[PDB]
């Protein structure tokens, strides 16, 4: 039953969402970040100043060494680990246990987050981007293969809403929980199975079309990534977006340090002039060629709590992260190579606007080949 997976996600604002998992025998309890933007099940497996718990392979009777190291450098930092398998469960997920690949993180740099309360990450993307290579079967692949769990999962990230603020959410594994969304689910095709890649065909700020060649929206790719807090946009699209948002909220302006996601902006006790900030609609390619649908997000989503501007620039394509997912119920339909969006039952909104998922919208080549 999906009811037992509701609210199985926790986290601190901007520090990601984690689900509780157990690894090894006896079950070692660990909080594991849900990451649709990577493909490795990787867990702290050695002491670390930010870690209060970690995976201890020696304490596990069911641990099996793969005798193989793995080195994962990335832009912001890195982590190194040792490959092995062990029994893995999600106490508030499917009532199953699977033998999955586990990257035991023995050393890392700027990977773990102070006070985040998670001790590892669950890469939910595809084998193509797994480390060291695509032969290391990702967790969800192992789960589907070893169990009767449907090849599909869905994320309802709720955020906070009215010490870093606490967020809640749900990861429904193996199906769709209809109590988690209202209205209709709209599907955009997963362009290719590595990241969860999609195509954005149009963008609007307060109804105003950005009027850009749609290739710019997906340059060099667009992905859905729960492991990213912000909505991240390619340079050219980011600037056009910020310009439009600066204009719409012209009435009393802010420091450019705020627009850069650096500085924060403060009112007090529900005096925030939400109405001054525009809505943002991303049109995603529909399942039918010349069709599309839009998801519309409020300032309550892209201003995260005093608030920070949760829209930032990208040199690696569009990243639809938490702040865009938080308005909606997102279905990662791997079995049908598509991603569904629907208005979330928990999305934050005032009494004049609401996050929306609306389609269809017709057009009369938006992908960035590879
Ligand atoms: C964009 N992104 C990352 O940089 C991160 C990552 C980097 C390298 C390997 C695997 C995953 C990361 C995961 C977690 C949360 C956040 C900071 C840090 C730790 C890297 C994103 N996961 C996402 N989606």
């Amino acid at each position: 039953s999906f009811v037992e997976m509701v609210d199985n996600l926790r986290g601190k604002s901007g520090q990601g969402y984690y689900v509780e998992m157990t690894v090894g025998s006896p079950p070692q309890t660990l909080n594991i970040l849900v990451d649709t933007g990577s493909s490795n099940f990787a867990v702290g497996a050695a002491p670390h100043p930010f870690l209060h718990r970690y995976y201890q392979r020696q304490l596990s009777s069911t641990y099996r060494d793969l005798r193989k190291g793995v080195y994962v450098p990335y832009t912001q930092g890195k982590w190194e680990g040792e490959l092995g398998t062990d029994l893995v469960s999600i106490p508030h997920g499917p009532n199953v246990t699977v033998r999955a690949n586990i990257a035991a993180i023995t050393e890392s740099d700027k990977f773990f987050i102070n006070g985040s309360n998670w001790e590892g990450i669950l890469g939910l993307a595809y084998a193509e981007i797994a480390r060291p290579d695509d032969s290391l079967e990702p967790f969800f692949d192992s789960l589907v293969k070893q169990t009767h769990v449907p090849n599909l999962f869905s994320l309802q990230l709720c955020g906070a809403g009215f010490v870093l603020a606490s967020v809640g959410g749900s990861m429904i594994i193996g199906g769709i929980d209809h109590s988690l969304y209202t209205g209709s689910l709209w599907y955009t095709p997963i362009r290719r199975e590595w990241y969860y890649e999609v195509i954005i065909v149009r963008v609007e700020i307060n109804g105003q079309d950005l009027k850009m060649d749609c290739k710019e929206y997906n340059y060099d790719k667009s992905i859905v990534d729960s492991g990213t807090t912000n909505l991240r946009l390619p340079k050219k699209v980011f600037e056009a977006a910020v310009k439009s948002i600066k204009a719409a909220s012209s009435t009393e302006k802010f420091p450019d340090g705020f627009w850069l996601g650096e500085q924060l902006v403060c009112w007090q006790a529900g005096t925030t002039p939400w109405n001054i900030f525009p809505v943002i609609s991303l049109y995603l390619m529909g399942e039918v060629t010349n069709q599309s649908f839009r998801i519309t997000i409020l300032p309550q989503q892209y201003l995260r709590p005093c608030y920070k501007f949760a829209i930032s620039q990208s040199s690696t394509g569009t990243v639809m992260g938490a702040v865009i997912m938080e308005g909606f119920y997102v279905v990662f339909d791997r079995a049908r190579k598509r991603i569904g969006f629907a208005v979330s039952a928990c999305h934050v909104h005032d009494e004049f606007r609401t996050a929306a998922v609306e389609g269809p919208f017709v057009t009369l080549d938006c992908g960035y080949n590879i």
